[PDB]
């Protein structure tokens, strides 16, 4: 129901690709006030805010890729699956966060089942215990910051500001953290690969808290030379900061600089809003539900919302692969062999095996994978439609005007 | 820079299937084509350089990562496999240059996007196009595909679509090169293709929606997702793409054409709008908006050894980045080490790009168009560490560079 505090933090895989020495030991002295903070707060969920580094987000690269999944494994980065356990996500808040962001005219993406890169699991292994599982659940906000144009900082900030109200409006009884993992100043590409600027580094750290609203004019240029090209990924801080309350109590403000990348921490504490906001919680939970309000009156109709997508993922994903000429070769030639290898539940295997079109719709299969399945089996859309209507094809064709078939 | 007009058409796979099975001749299907014919001819008469082309992918190229406004920035686009193999249609050229500039302007107008290359276009794009353009060995124009996530709710309010379109018009007019741009919105009208309600139509509503959209579009801007789905079937709610398109056209338009046919499940509809234009003068000027865009990368040229990753860059390096990207697939990277040559010969990579990989040529790759994180992968694959590549970026040696702090 409300947010408690939030941490900024470098995400360099130097933390990963080595640790899991006394040059490092009084830098974990920076990682202590965060690690301590995440055990004597006990967070239900962390709205994690990182950038994928061309690992899971390449060919399709978006600005705000909201993870909505059940859970997240580590991404193979060519250097191997990093030996860590899946961390659980929160579909139920993610759905709610999305609805509010949408009504406030923001533009999102939804993903699931894609591994996490160094932008996440590297500094997130060092800030949490990972024994046989993970302390808590995550809500990952992947940010497109490597392909320009990217959202303006003014924009990034407001997204936080919208998130602020959005999470605060989630009716359920929970306390939520925010991870805005970015930076700090550096550049890892080209001839000028090396530049740092700790005097910008310092002024930045300070200005984030004490006067953030004035940063909202910093062009991509204004963080390019100032703090290296990649170092500009700091816009992910302005959003974390955005959500967190106007005023904050900087429970720790560390900084060193070992290798390639400046490494810094900025844990704050949430207080509360600097005023009761121009729109109530009642006014924002109801509105977030405006576009689909009363859609449950509309019969024989199974809207594809985030909750349905999560339920339908394994099976949606499974029939998705009918696009692949091999997978669809195996699907016709050796379904059982194929299922035996899948991660589908027995009911999921049954729905497919029995060819229960209406069931899959009841279950959460979006029509469009049923479409491909039909095609693969050398059978048309009409068949699937008639099945939906408990009719025989010729009976359904009675309802049409013309009697065409196609796939 | 000249927006000639915009058209609206259904994108049912039944169109494609009628085109492919040459039912052009067939009494059921014949009149439906006579219906496309006036749009076809205008397209052939006006000869637009680029069609900015709005459509929804049908859980094909967008499934696991599903954005709302997915601009297509690529060199060219092919037909997606939809379970039965790619259609017989050559690729269609895109417009990277235009895509970039549009991207700049919408970004400034506080719209969040997505950029993509390489993936197939499904019946959303190719069903209608294959009947409106001659494709008997190229396509007469170029496309800027905009894929809209209208399938997985929450999706943007109908108003955001119109607003995207308005912002798009100026984004296109403000394009400072002299080309003819048509605009396309695809999908609907009434149809529902799922659940027990499937087979639902409403001609009365289709004919209303079409006329409002042509004559009083702002009337439709408060219509909710529940409203549109009750009226035109759940999937007919995709018509929010007709707004977007209509948004980008002159406030008043001249409707040259309309047709309607309901043979099966989908109201197969067509609209052709002649852009009137700046009958009213631009609320904000070309120069000032053009400036509001390039703005964020203002003066960024004057930073040395810094090759930033703009759309034009991602386009240039796509083949090599995609190739390097694939290092995360284990079967591939274990072949990169044992059988590098066999892999290059399998790949569509150029002979330049190839040599750049062989030569473990760190800085020319950054130069060419590769983003670092592709190399950061690549390095870790051959057992070489990160800090080496930085040494080579500086033209220095392993220990020589390690000096700073
Ligand atoms: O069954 C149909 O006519 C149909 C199928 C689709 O997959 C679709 O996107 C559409 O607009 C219509
Ligand atoms: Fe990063
Ligand atoms: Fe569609």
């Amino acid at each position: 129901a409300k947010i408690i505090g939030g941490f900024a933090v470098s995400h360099t895989p130097t933390i990963a690709f080595a640790h899991d020495d006394p040059v490092w030991a009084p830098i974990f002295q920076g990682f202590e006030p965060v690690k301590q903070w995440l055990a004597e707060q006990k967070p239900d969920v962390t709205f994690y805010v990182y950038n994928d580094h061309m690992t899971s987000f390449f060919e399709h690269y978006s600005h705000f890729a909201l993870g909505v999944g059940e859970e997240y494994s580590p991404a193979d980065e060519g250097g191997g699956q990093r030996d860590l356990p899946p961390i659980k996500g929160d579909p139920e808040l993610a759905k709610h966060i999305a609805e509010c962001l949408v009504a406030d005219e923001f533009d999102l993406a939804y993903w699931q089942g894609m591994g996490l890169d160094h932008g996440a699991f590297s500094p997130l292994s060092v800030l949490l215990p990972h024994e046989h599982g993970w302390p808590c659940r995550i809500v990952p906000l992947q940010c497109g910051v490597l392909q320009h144009p990217i959202p303006k900082a003014r924009r990034f900030w407001n997204f936080g500001r919208s998130l602020r109200r959005a999470i605060q409006s989630y009716p359920r009884d929970i306390k939520v953290a925010i991870a805005g993992t970015g930076g700090l100043s550096h550049q890892v590409h080209g001839e000028r690969a090396g530049f740092n600027n700790t005097e910008w580094d310092m002024e930045f750290m300070e200005r984030l808290a004490n006067d953030p609203e004035s940063l909202l004019g910093a062009t991509v240029t204004d963080l390019a030379k100032k703090g290296g090209w990649e170092g500009a990924e700091v816009v992910m801080w302005l959003l974390m900061r955005g959500a967190l309350s106007p005023e904050v109590k900087t429970l720790h403000q560390s900084y060193f600089l070992p290798s390639m990348t400046a490494i810094a921490t900025m844990l704050f504490e949430d207080q509360g809003d600097a005023a009761p906001p121009a729109e109530s919680d009642e006014a924002l939970r109801a509105r977030a539900k405006r576009e689909l309000a009363g859609v449950e009156e509309i019969e024989g109709t199974y809207p594809f919302t985030i909750d349905r997508a999560v339920k339908g993922f394994r099976i949606n994903h499974f029939l998705h692969r009918l696009i692949e000429p091999d997978f669809r070769k195996r699907f016709v030639e050796d379904p059982e062999g194929l299922f035996a290898e899948s991660d589908l539940t027995e009911e999921e295997k049954s729905l497919i095996r029995n060819r229960d079109w209406i069931g899959m719709i009841h279950y959460g299969v979006i029509f469009f994978m049923l479409e491909k399945m039909a095609a693969v089996l050398g059978i048309g859309n009409i068949d699937v439609y008639a099945a939906f209507r408990g009719l025989s094809v010729p009976e359904f064709q009675k309802t049409r005007n013309a009697a065409i078939t196609y796939s």
